[PDB]
C-alpha cells in the first residue's frame, strides 16, 4: 500500500477524539475509535477500507470506516461511517464528512442521521 | 447478535446493485458489493459494524459499511461508506444515506464528496 | 419550468409545499411538515435554474424553512437541494439539512441530513 | 440577530456573501464564490431564525444560490444550513449541498456536500 505507513498509527480530530488505525497492504483498515464527546470502556472497534494504489497526480487516499458504538460496557444503538482522504506530507491529514444513524422506529426515522466534518491531524 | 440472521445474505438496491454481506455476533460485516452503476471484474470487498444488540422497542439496527472502489482489475481511486439502519420483518430493509469520496488534490477537495440514498431490499 | 415548478407538493411524510416560482428563478412559498394548520405553515424561500439544460436534465434548485412562525419557533432550519424532473410523474427529488440552533459543545451534534421525494399527487 | 448577521461574509475557499437579514426572519444578498466580479455574483435568498434561544445558542439559517445569473448559467443551487454565533469571533458554519440537473441515469451522481465556515474577516 503507497500510503500504508502514511495512515498506520494515531490520529486526532478538531473534537480531541482519538483514532487508531492500521492499514493492510490489501486495503483494510482495522482498529479502534474513542471519541471525545456523546479507555478501554471508551473504546470501539472500527473497520473500514482504502485505495492502497492512488492516483500519483497529488491526489489524496480515498478511503471510509465505520464504528458501531457498542462495546463490552456500552451501546448506544447507533454507528458512524466516516468518508475521506488521506493527505501525506509535513502536515498530514485525513479529511472527512461522517454520517451518524441512531436506531429509530420508522415514524422516527426521517430523524435518524446526523451529518459532520471531523479532520484528522497526527498531534493533538 | 440478535439480526445476524436477518442482515446475513443478499441484498438489492433501488439502482440495481446487489450487497452480498454476513454478520458476525461480534458485529463484523464482511461482503462484496458490486454497484449497478460507476462479475468478479465488478465485485469490491466491503467491511462494516452493525449494532448486535439493538433496543427491543421496535427501533431499526444502526450499521455502516465501507467500499473502496479498488479491486484487482480496477480502481477508480474512492471509496463509499454507507450509513443506515436494518429493519426486520415481511418486507425487510437496509435503510442507508452514504457519502462517495474521490481522491482529489486540495484545490478540488470541495468538489470532493458525492451524499445519496439507497434503500436495499431482499427481492430485486 | 416556472409552469411545472408552481403549485403544490407531497412528499413521502404527507408533508405539502406549496410555491411561486418566479421568471427570475425566486422560489416563495408555504411548508407545511407532517412531523417535528396555519400553526403548523412557514414561510419557504429559494431558487431554481429559470433556464435548464435541454437534454432531458432536471432543474437545479433549493429552498429553506426556518420552523418559526407566529406560533411556534423551534430555533432551526432545513434547506432542501434538488431537482425538479417534469413529464406524467413529475417530481422534486431532493436532499435536506435540518441544523437547530446549539451551544458550541453540542455543535457536533447539529445537522440532521435526510431526502424527501416530492409528487403533485399525495 | 439581524445586526450581528448583516453585512459581509468570508469563507475558507475566499468565497464572499453579502447578506440582509429581516426582521422577518428573510436572507436576501449576493454570493461570490472563489472556485466553481459582476459576472461572479449570484442571487441568495435564505431564512433564519428572528428569535434565537437566549441560553448560548447559535442562530439557525439556511439559503440557497441557483448558479445563474445575467452571464453564466451553471445549470446548479447550492443549500447552506447552519447557524451564526456571534461574539468577538462570530462565525456561520453550515453545511452545504450542490445539487447539478442530471438525467434520471445521472442522478445518483447529483449532489455534493461539504461545509463553510463563515468569518467577518477573510
Amino acid at each position: 500500500g503507497r500510503d500504508q505507513a502514511g495512515i498506520t498509527g494515531t490520529w486526532y480530530n478538531q473534537l480531541g477524539s482519538t483514532f487508531i488505525v492500521t492499514a493492510g497492504a490489501d486495503g483494510a483498515l482495522t482498529g479502534t475509535y474513542e471519541s471525545a464527546v456523546s479507555r478501554g470502556v471508551r473504546k470501539y472497534v472500527l473497520t473500514g477500507r482504502y485505495d492502497s494504489a492512488p492516483a500519483t497526480d497529488g491526489s489524496g487516499t480515498a478511503l471510509g470506516w465505520t464504528v458501531a458504538w457498542k462495546n463490552n460496557y456500552a451501546n448506544a444503538h447507533s454507528a458512524t461511517t466516516w468518508s475521506g482522504q488521506y493527505v501525506g506530507g509535513a502536515e498530514a491529514r485525513i479529511n472527512t464528512q461522517w454520517l451518524l444513524t441512531v436506531g429509530t422506529t420508522e415514524a422516527n426515522a426521517w430523524h435518524s442521521t446526523l451529518v459532520g466534518h471531523d479532520t484528522f491531524t497526527k498531534v493533538k
